[PDB]
């Protein structure tokens, strides 16, 4: 029987200027699970300390190649959906 589609992985490939941002805080493949591709985006917002020292889930990003990626000037991570539809523009699903 089938994995539930919920439960299956999805596997991605990132567009070639998110490779670039993930590389830049050690990521050496060029295909990853959806969780991968989070962690590694949380390292590199983490060690640019790009979010605002106070309110920490805040992000400022358009002077950083990340707000050119994602398409805006900053963003809360609380906003799951709209993080969730950045981050899928730039990449390519593997099936
Ligand atoms: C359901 C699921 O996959 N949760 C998940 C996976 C990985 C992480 N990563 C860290 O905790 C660093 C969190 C939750
Ligand atoms: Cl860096």
């Amino acid at each position: 029987s089938q994995i539930p589609a919920s439960e299956q992985e999805t596997l991605v490939r990132p567009k070639p200027l998110l490779l670039k941002l993930l590389k830049s805080v050690g990521a050496q493949k060029d295909t990853y699970t959806m969780k991968e591709v989070l962690f590694y985006l949380g390292q590199y917002i983490m060690t640019k300390r790009l979010y605002d020292e106070k309110q920490q889930h805040i992000v400022y990003c358009s002077n950083d190649l990340l707000g050119d990626l994602f398409g805006v000037p900053s963003f809360s991570v609380k906003e799951h959906r709209k993080i969730y539809t950045m981050i899928y523009r730039n990449l390519v699903v593997v099936n």
